[PDB]
RNA sequence: CACUGGUGCAAAUUUGCACUAGUCUAAAACUCCUCGAUUACAUACACAAA
């Protein structure tokens, strides 16, 4: 069983160290510090700086070696814990330990405008750097699919339409370039991104993304919404040239400032999609919640109704439920596993979301307001425990306290939940004030141009991608207000003026709660899009249709253009279980519908899919999907028959549903609902881990282009070096010195001798021209673009490693014929014979990265790649 | 099945293993918030309708 570490359980958070002190933290409530203690060095003197109320810990000897102490709150029954005295380092003459790739002082220089002889600005700044590299995924899968949504498949030119944007151009500049003061070629480099900004508007594509055009063709109407669009757009490549090099090895400076600093327009843009938001929620929310407030008013005897409105607002937008250092859900999900199951019957699914509302309220409100002294509790326990099960007991132990508090309110929610009570609920009278809330509620102006700018993001992005953005931007704004907050304390007091590019970074605090807000306004489902015919056509292909149906035909079947009553059965059907999918627009964003179709007739691809889906959802899948399910055959046969049922879906199979079904007609209708979200899941899964899988090799491309612009500050050799010249020049430079010279300022490579040798074989193996390629298929997502065109080749399929690689490989190797006979690659042979990657082609593509040891075995050796797999055996 | 530090056995000129840490390693510091993840998520029960 994996144990944690003991010493982040009984509480030492963190140990801060300059050249002649060391300063103790402990954990407060969330990512709160608590300054315990300082040490001296040299004599080893400590000072507590807590007071004895606010401290956790409670430090003994502290030597050259070792520092002993334990917790003051009952870890492990008071235990003695050892650590390591950080200052403590063979080899090593300071007492400030540097960073394994040496830029520390180049970092300070960059962010701060001198070095420190202490590790706190650095860890600060570590923080910025996982931030840039959030963003450089998110902006390159942005611009894949804006590029993708064109429609273009065959097409050698990328970022002609997003690397041609400037958020320094108005909307009148980039819609009038000839007009401008600026020069020819780039007026040209405008027409050519204005005539792709035009075939994006005629797709009708941008539905997908909630940004609908004008039901009206007024001129005033369609302009404002095209320049809002433009905006959206010039900001995301503005972004991109932030995070990544242009050709000749430059980037932009302005990533933190320039949202402040172009034109007022793009800030009226963003101010529109946030009030348009949070106006659809503010506006009569009272009124829009009065089911759930009228139940909570009358079940919450010890409450106010105004202050449950106000509590319930915040569950709502502000979701404090979620900053309470515990998870409500888990504890109201163990409620229900063990005292509770009657409430996961299928009589409450219509109503589940509603009534999960209602139960988590009451424990947040518990929580929140009523016993924070229990909640305290909790969390202690939850930081003290060192195992997953001791977790999952700590949280069955409260739901059993919980349920005796609980029961009866449960029992009355419960009571509640039927279509017959929740009408009656709608129609009924509201007498409360709106302007009760007018305290609380969020609106546009109480919100960072910077949050606003994350929140425009959020436009192209699907749930999992928005949770995964927005709680890794939360996370490291709050680390730097912390570091911030450490420096500028009394007992540390060091300097920490940032430079101009990233003054930003001050109001860290305020940036860190907008943009838990962001998260949750984003996470909320947006108005249906008007389907429009190219959905409709999308819809279609993707379940199977004739590669030659007309537009005109599709109108005909759908009865698009017809009116009548009940005569858009089927068009409903497609819209409400394709269109409307979240599963459906993800794959249209990254993929292609006829595509995606041609790789679901792979039982290999279906099966793998399948394989990693938990034998009861596949139980439920066979049922719901099968019309004469064998239950007695196995879950290989099982999985089995529903990748033949993928393999041979079509439009053809739904066109007789009856969307407003009476009787029997039900039974079909469930049915073919399940078999398509059964085959949108399965496609989606595949397409989306492929993605993910292609993060971490941007993450390795943007992390490369920055190092290398770091190293050659410092770097005398690589002076007059170009890194797209030949990629692998960071790693080859770096190797070199390590072997000829005594000092080195990468750790990794000098301290490990036998890697750095592993390292320079991979590079050898590799050449200027594959590895260029394998960085353009990376920022260019091709291995998803080109996935029907060889996941058909694969003889095993058996990880998404393994076919991102194979496919890949067959990228990097393809003949291109419009050229001529090229250098072949010398794995090209084995590649196309074996029908799966090789092993030794991923080490030498991935040579480049090889300055940072963990990410280059990381991304190449399949065994270390996904820290969710392997559990067992790691 | 990683990387780096400390400690402890071993080991000449390769270092290896064990225990333990690390926000200053890796998508990677505790509790959260998340992801894996499919069972769904989502200010408005569901369905139908526009
Ligand atoms: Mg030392
Ligand atoms: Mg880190």
């Amino acid at each position: 069983e994996k144990k944690k570490s003991s010493v982040k359980a009984a509480g030492m958070k963190s140990i801060l160290v300059s050249e002649n002190k060391m300063y103790i933290t402990s954990f407060g409530k969330g990512n709160s510090a608590v300054l315990e203690y300082e040490v001296d060095n040299n004599d080893y003197n400590k000072t507590q700086l807590s007071s004895k109320d606010n401290s956790n810990i409670e430090l003994g000897d502290v030597n050259e070696v070792n520092i002993t102490f334990s917790s003051k709150h009952g870890f492990g029954s008071g235990v003695e814990i050892n650590t390591s005295n950080p200052t403590h380092r063979s080899g090593e003459s300071s007492p400030v330990r540097g960073d394994m790739l040496g830029l520390k002082s180049e970092l300070e220089k960059r962010f701060f405008g001198k070095t420190f002889d202490d590790n706190i600005h650095i860890q600060l700044i570590y923080n910025i750097l996982d931030i840039e590299k959030i963003l450089a995924v998110y902006v390159t899968n942005i611009v894949y699919a804006l590029n993708n949504m064109l429609g273009i498949k065959d097409s050698e030119s990328y970022d002609d339409f997003m690397g041609y944007l400037s958020a320094r151009n108005t909307y009148e500049v980039f819609t009038h370039p000839d007009k401008s003061n600026l020069s020819d070629k780039v007026k040209g480099n405008i027409k050519k991104s204005l005539s792709k900004f035009n075939d994006l508007l005629k797709t009708k594509r941008l539905g997908y993304f909630g940004l609908e055009e004008p039901k009206t063709k007024d001129t005033r109407a369609s302009e404002a919404y095209k320049k809002r669009v433009y905006h959206m757009l010039a900001i995301v490549g503005q972004i991109a040239q932030c995070v990544f090099h242009d050709k000749s090895g430059a980037k932009r400076f302005d990533l933190y400032s320039f949202i402040n600093n172009i034109d007022p327009e793009y800030r009226d843009t963003l101010d529109y999609l946030v009030e348009e938001r949070l106006k659809s929620i503010n506006k009569d929310f009272i009124e829009g919640n009065k089911v759930n407030i009228s139940l909570l008013i009358d079940m919450m005897k010890g409450y106010e109704a105004d202050d449950i409105i106000r509590l319930y607002y915040d569950f709502i937008v502000l979701k404090s439920q979620k900053n309470l250092g515990f998870s409500i859900k888990k504890l109201r999900e163990k409620m229900l596993e063990e005292y509770g199951f009657r409430f996961k019957d299928k009589q409450y699914d219509s109503v589940r979301s509603k009534m999960y509302k209602l139960m988590d309220f009451l424990l947040f409100c518990n929580y929140y307001r009523n016993d924070v002294a229990a909640g305290e509790a909790l969390v202690r326990k939850l930081r003290f425990s060192m195992t997953d099960d001791e977790k999952e007991g700590i949280y069955a132990d409260e739901a059993a306290k919980l349920w005796g508090k609980f029961r009866n309110d449960f029992e009355n929610i419960a009571d509640h939940m039927n279509g017959d009570v929740i009408k009656e609920l709608g129609k009924a009278d509201m007498d409360f004030d709106e302007k009760i809330l007018d305290s609380e509620k969020k609106n546009a102006s109480d919100l960072l141009y910077f949050s606003k700018m994350i929140y425009m993001l959020t436009y192209f992005l699907d749930g999992k991608e928005i949770n995964d953005l927005l709680t890794t931007l939360i996370s490291k704004f709050d680390n730097i207000k912390e570091f911030l907050k450490i420096m500028k304390s009394s007992a540390v007091d060091v300097e920490c003026e940032l430079t101009a590019g990233y003054k930003l970074f001050n109001d860290s605090q305020r940036i860190t709660n907008e943009l838990f807000i962001v998260k949750n306004i984003a996470s909320m489902r947006k108005p249906a899009a008007s389907a429009k015919l190219t959905m409709f056509r999308d819809a279609l292909t993707i379940l199977g249709i004739d590669d030659n149906i007309t537009d005109d035909r599709i109108s005909e079947i759908l009865k698009l253009k017809e009116k009548g009553k009940g005569i858009h059965g089927l068009r409903n059907f497609i819209t409400n279980n394709v269109i409307e999918s979240s599963r459906f627009v993800y794959l249209i964003k990254y993929a292609n519908a006829q595509k995606i179709r041609e790789v679901a007739k792979n039982e290999k691809v279906v099966m793998f899919v399948l394989g990693g889906i938990p034998d009861t959802q596949i139980e439920r899948y066979y049922k719901s999907c099968v019309e004469f399910p064998d239950m007695n055959s196995s879950l290989e046969a099982k999985r089995s028959e529903l990748a033949r049922m993928i393999k041979n879906i079509s439009f053809d199979d739904f066109k007789n549903v009856k969307q407003q079904a009476k009787g029997r007609e039900n039974v079909a209708k469930e049915r073919a609902k399940a078999v398509i979200g059964l085959y949108l899941t399965v496609m989606y899964l595949l397409v989306k881990n492929l993605v993910n899988v292609n993060a971490r090799y941007v993450i390795a491309i943007h992390c490369l282009e920055r190092d290398f612009g770091l190293y050659k500050e410092i770097i005398p050799e690589l002076a007059s070096k170009n890194l797209k010249n030949d990629y692998r020049i960071l790693s080859q430079t770096l190797c070199e010195l390590c072997d000829d010279r005594n000092e080195s300022s990468n750790l990794f490579l000098k301290k490990n001798k036998r890697l750095r040798k592993c390292v320079e074989v991979d590079i050898n193996n590799a050449d200027s021209s594959m590895t260029r390629k394998y960085a353009n298929c990376i920022a260019h997502l091709t291995v998803v673009r080109e996935l029907k065109e060889y996941i058909g080749d694969i003889r095993t399929v058996d990880s998404y490693f393994s076919i991102y690689h194979y496919v890949m490989q067959r990228c990097i190797t393809k003949r291109g014929d419009d050229t001529k006979q090229e250098e072949k690659i010398k794995y090209e042979d084995d590649l196309l014979k074996n029908h799966g990657y090789t092993k030794d082609f991923v080490k030498a593509l991935n040579s480049p990265f090889g300055y940072n040891i963990p990410r280059f075995k990381n991304l190449s050796i399949e065994q270390l790649f996904d820290r969710n797999e392997y559990l067992t055996e790691k």
